[PDB]
RNA sequence: GCGUUAAGUUGCAGGGUAUAGACCCGAAACCCGGUGAUCUAGCCAUGGGCAGGUUGAAGGUUGGGUAACACUAACUGGAGGA
């Protein structure tokens, strides 16, 4: 659902460089930006429960990520939820 | 068979009959035209009344909860031919 545009200009704010993709900042970063932009998609199709099945995996690849970053660096761990803005 | 050989008629009094309320009193009812919604039934307009004490619906807020909902606890709130 991302764009090309939208993707490039995560990478840029949570990586390294440009070219940083994989880091897990980046990766949680861009999962939070399907996930929200997906909640206009099932406001209005509710009943669309095959593609639900791809969000939540989205919801759950999330969260394995940000207690992966959390046993590793909390400090980095406080600081992205805070910017994205997510309880936990 | 009915008649012919038996005086009627007009007053007055009386007996009966007829039409009339027709010896007197008495229905329940039927019809016609009026008077009544100051009682009461319903409605319409415009005003008033309901001591005191209870119960605690929806909603709201805050926290928990969720990807978001749902959900949940507290506080608040004051529903009802209660
Ligand atoms: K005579
Ligand atoms: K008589
Ligand atoms: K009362
Ligand atoms: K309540
Ligand atoms: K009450
Ligand atoms: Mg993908
Ligand atoms: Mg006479
Ligand atoms: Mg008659
Ligand atoms: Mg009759
Ligand atoms: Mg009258
Ligand atoms: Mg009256
Ligand atoms: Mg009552």
């Amino acid at each position: 659902s991302l764009s090309t545009e939208a993707t490039a200009k995560i990478v840029s704010e949570f990586g390294r460089d440009a070219n940083d993709t994989g880091s897990t900042e980046v990766q949680v970063a861009l999962l939070t930006a399907q996930i929200n932009h997906l909640q206009g998609h099932f406001a209005e199709h509710k009943k669309d429960h095959h593609s639900r099945r791809g969000l939540l995996r989205m919801v759950s690849q999330r969260r394995k990520l940000l207690d992966y970053l959390k046993r590793k660096d909390v400090a980095r761990y406080t600081q992205l939820i805070e910017r994205l803005g997510l309880r936990r």
